[PDB]
């Protein structure tokens, strides 16, 4: 079995992608976002504080004829943005692109951080990290990807993230349309539970490749590149006028400067991020000061190949038994 949902931007920042899903029966579509690095399939829902929902289409357990409360389950989760929600679990089917997977958990939200209301564009998030991030307790419940791995054709879904337009996410194929050249794939490590691999350097611009390795993860959830302080410098050092603001809290420059491209390693391949993804617009509106799109990892414990990365490329998780990630050029 295969499936294919289009991912869109919410907004002209690309600052996430949503893609909609079917959940119950009938289908209750919700849009939400596809995160490789959580594992947790949560929903606004009938459950969610009333006051705490502006917008968003939520998930009525009570109107799913397939929907089954999982007793005593609870769920919380916390993002590195500090983003919060918690609330019970339910059981139901969910299809993602025409691919269903009966008995899925679907984690009803009873409470959500303020950032969530304000996201009136996001109904809930997808986890597609590794089960063992699962927040359920007291019994774990597998992400969508784990429960359709056995009737996909392949154990594998691909990433290709559009910019400043929509994707596409497959699972249980390689759509050799989407890119040109050849698929590198690398080695993915599963220890913290994350897409976790090994870029073998990076180079800005037209400068020289430097091969260093920088251990990192693919997120799908996160907006932004994530790198070392001492990369993140060595581009930044590139565009006049850029620098590390206290007060934005990042690397912010001229809005009228021209950003030169990041090349990130993968194996002996080489992946381009044209400068243009790398900016994300005035840190307020009217402002002349634009943000950056690459940021130093410093303070997050882990450097992130966020979507400014994973959108410069299409990109294949392979959930063999021995994972790994494939990046090619499109
Ligand atoms: C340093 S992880 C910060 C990161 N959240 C972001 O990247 C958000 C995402 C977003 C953007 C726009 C609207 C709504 C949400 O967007 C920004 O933070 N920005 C920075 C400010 C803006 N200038 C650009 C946009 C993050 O928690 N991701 C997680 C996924 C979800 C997606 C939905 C919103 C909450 C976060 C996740 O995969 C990250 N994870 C990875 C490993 C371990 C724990 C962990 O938790």
């Amino acid at each position: 079995s295969t499936g294919s949902a289009t991912t869109t931007p919410i907004d002209s920042l690309d600052d996430a992608y949503i893609t909609p899903v079917q959940i119950g029966t009938p289908a209750q579509t919700l849009n939400l976002d596809f995160d490789t690095g959580s594992s947790d399939l949560w929903v606004f829902s009938s459950e969610t504080t009333a006051s705490e929902v502006d917008g968003q289409t939520i998930y009525t357990p009570s109107k799913s004829t397939t929907a089954k409360l999982l007793s005593g389950a609870t769920w919380s989760i916390s993002y590195g943005d500090g983003s919060s929600s918690s609330g019970d679990v339910y059981t139901d089917t969910v299809s993602v692109g025409g691919l269903t997977v009966t008995g899925q958990a679907v984690e009803s939200a009873k409470k959500v951080s303020s950032s969530f209301t304000e996201d009136s564009t996001i109904d809930g998030l997808l986890g597609l990290a590794f089960s063992t991030l699962n927040t359920v307790s007291p019994t774990q419940q597998k992400t969508f990807f784990d429960n359709a791995k056995a009737s996909l054709d392949s154990p594998v879904f691909t990433a290709d993230l559009g910019y400043h337009a929509p994707g596409t996410y497959n699972f249980g194929f390689i759509d050799t349309t989407a890119y040109t050249g050849s698929i590198t794939y690398t080695a993915v490590s599963t220890k913290q539970g994350f897409w976790e691999w090994t870029s073998t350097g990076y180079a800005v611009g037209s400068g020289t490749f430097k091969s260093t390795s920088i251990d990192g993860i693919a997120d799908t959830g996160t907006t932004l590149l994530y790198l070392p302080a001492t990369v993140v410098s060595a581009y930044w050092a590139q565009v006049s006028g850029a620098k590390s603001s206290s007060s934005v809290g990042g690397y912010v420059f001229p809005c009228s400067a021209t950003l030169p491209s990041f090349t990130f390693g993968v194996g002996s391949a080489r992946i381009v991020i044209p400068g243009d993804y790398i900016d994300f617009g005035p840190i307020s509106t009217g402002s002349s000061s634009c943000f950056g799109g690459i940021q130093s990892s410093a303070g997050i414990g882990i450097n992130i190949f966020g979507d400014v990365a994973l959108k410069a490329a299409f990109v294949v998780f392979n959930g063999a038994t021995t994972p790994t990630l494939g990046f090619a050029s499109k």
